[PDB]
């Protein structure tokens, strides 16, 4: 595996995704780690091809596919900067330089993120989905939520402010492009940040007790 056989511990995507779900605090089933659509919980799972510039911009951990002379292996990327990536193998925390990463990674990632909002939300609608919209927008904008259950005129102005920041049409409707960007960037909880930032209260590869996945979506009504 060039010189680093430790990185290549997890040999299937399902094994890697089981580990990636633990970073989010969840115990995943065999169905969840198939990464097939439709989703079986509020999480989205997508395989994508990234370049290194794109990988550096990831807003949350990813599963990297490593390839070496006809073999595949899978490792969790926990954090990344221009010089180094921090990898989780299911047994060890490793740091790789850019050179080490590029010798083994050919672009493929599998990305998991929570996406509880999967239907268009617009002015006049109300319900738990609107409260969740309100909370995610405050998190993305780094400011305060309205504490509203109603998609009102002021929430609409906040959708537009997010839309303009993200270079998307500023129609004030939280439709597919707007909710997909919002929920890939931020989540209601990000337990994985506990592993990023002496010595450690919970040392990897140990995890605290995991929760079952959330398998209901918040509703909204017209």
């Amino acid at each position: 595996w060039l010189g680093e056989s430790a990185v290549a511990r997890m040999t299937t995507r399902a094994q890697g995704l089981e580990e990636l779900y633990k970073l989010w605090g969840y115990r995943a089933t065999r169905i969840d780690t198939m990464c097939e659509q439709p989703s079986t919980s509020i999480f989205q799972c997508q395989v994508r091809q990234l370049n290194w510039q794109e990988l550096q911009q990831t807003p949350h951990p990813l599963l990297l596919t490593l390839q070496h002379e006809g073999q595949r292996a899978y490792v969790v990327l926990l954090e990344v900067d221009p010089e180094r990536v921090v990898l989780l193998t299911g047994e060890q925390r490793l740091t790789f330089t850019v050179s080490q990463l590029m010798s083994l990674w050919r672009g493929e990632v599998t990305d998991l993120w929570p996406m509880p909002l999967r239907e268009t939300l617009r002015l006049g609608m109300h319900g738990e989905a609107i409260e969740v919209l309100d909370q995610l927008l405050a998190k993305a904008l780094n400011d305060e939520p309205l504490k509203t259950t109603q998609f009102n005129a002021e929430l609409m102005q906040r959708v537009e402010w997010f839309q303009r920041w993200q270079a998307m049409t500023e129609d004030g409707i939280a439709g597919q492009r707007t909710l997909a960007r919002l929920q890939h960037m931020v989540s209601l909880s990000e337990p994985w940040r506990a592993l990023t930032q002496e010595e450690q209260v919970m040392r990897y590869p140990e995890f605290p007790s995991l929760a079952p996945l959330l398998r209901t979506y918040p509703l909204a009504e017209t």
